[PDB]
């Protein structure tokens, strides 16, 4: 068990439902064929997390305005922060992989949103760092995300055919939870 | 040269409420660098002879999903196929702006209003009709995906390697995801953006 971590033990339901959920898939054009390919994608990033982290804390800390949302007070990285992001990170990358998205999936999404939001950011892990994480930074995030998962997808010997449909897949994942992660950021009404 | 109705590029009458370095740290964030600008230029030399197709196909999707095409309906439900049509114009002619415009003050100032423009600050009002009152933010995020896999396949018919092609594609993705990104400022609670 991983510290933090508390999907399908959240302590509300989220504010979108299953039948958000269908409607945004929909736009995202995320279909059954995508949840095969995620888990496909799951089975090759597995046993590569540890280069996968390496590379996006590496982005992560090659900005001193991205490093900036990890910081304590005095501009350094909190390192216990990291730490233990890291491994709800790592988690994150399975859970996409292979959860069904169902309703503990999506109030686990609501949970994420809050974490990165002024709601309860530094809470989970009792860390004194900056407030809020400014949305702009979070749909900005959705192509480094993407773009980290591309090399490592290949590392399994699958075909660019192949490779291109867990690419996808993960894209898509990956917008569809950025865009439920705005709910916290957005005014009431305006999602 | 024909002006393209409704479309105010240039002269915006509001500064937007991000500068050029929240641009600069922006376009860090989404890892796009002078490569990028070379390559989304070359995308939009291979798009700009497609843009028929490539809007046939963005609003094939579009129409495709009652619960998307209503963003484009009359309050009766049904589409409006005046302010679709004018839309597509303006869509067309962004799809130039992404790959031959300077990312400068100017065109963050119509990130701005084009944000404005899918939110209920200003939705209906350039072309002057009545439909819903706001775009969910949700769907601006959404969109990203079917607007960015859009373009792929078309980026390919000029002939360029598939190397270029990835990279005119990854650009695109870059750019598109750098706009979304500006255009939630009006739908974020004041502060969080
Ligand atoms: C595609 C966009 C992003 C994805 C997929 C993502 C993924 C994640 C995940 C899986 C977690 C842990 C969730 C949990 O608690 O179980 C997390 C937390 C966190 N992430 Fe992100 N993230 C994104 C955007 C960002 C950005 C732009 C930053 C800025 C550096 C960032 C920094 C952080 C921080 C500081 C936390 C800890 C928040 C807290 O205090 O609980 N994330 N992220
Ligand atoms: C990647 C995301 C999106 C992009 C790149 C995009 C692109 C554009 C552009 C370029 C315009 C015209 C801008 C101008 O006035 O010069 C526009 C307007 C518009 N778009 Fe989008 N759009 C996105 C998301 C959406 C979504 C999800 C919808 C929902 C159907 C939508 C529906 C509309 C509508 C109804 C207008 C007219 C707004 C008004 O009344 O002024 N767009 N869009
Ligand atoms: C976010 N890591
Ligand atoms: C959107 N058009």
């Amino acid at each position: 068990k991983i510290p933090g971590y508390t999907y399908g033990e959240t302590e509300n339901r989220a504010p979108f439902n299953l039948e958000d959920l269908k409607l945004l898939k929909e736009a995202v054009m995320f279909t059954a064929e995508d949840e095969e390919y995620i888990q496909k994608a799951g089975e090759v990033l597995e046993d590569q997390v540890e280069e996968i982290l390496d590379t996006a804390y590496g982005f992560v800390g090659s900005h001193p305005h991205l490093l900036y949302y990890f910081t304590s007070p005095d501009g350094t990285p909190n390192e216990k922060y990291l730490a233990a992001v890291r491994k709800r990170f790592s988690r994150w990358i399975l859970d996409t992989s292979n959860r069904s998205y169902d309703q503990a999936w999506l109030d686990y999404q609501y949970e994420i949103g809050l974490r990165h939001h002024r709601t309860k950011k530094n809470q989970t892990d009792n860390v004194e760092s900056v407030p809020n994480i400014g949305y702009r930074y979070l749909v900005a995030f959705i192509y480094p995300i993407t773009a980290t998962m591309k090399p490592f997808l290949a590392r399994k010997g699958h075909t660019p055919e192949e490779v291109e449909k867990m690419y996808q897949a993960w894209f898509k994942a990956t917008t569809l939870q950025v865009a439920l992660w705005s709910y916290p950021y957005v005014k009431y009404g305006d999602f």
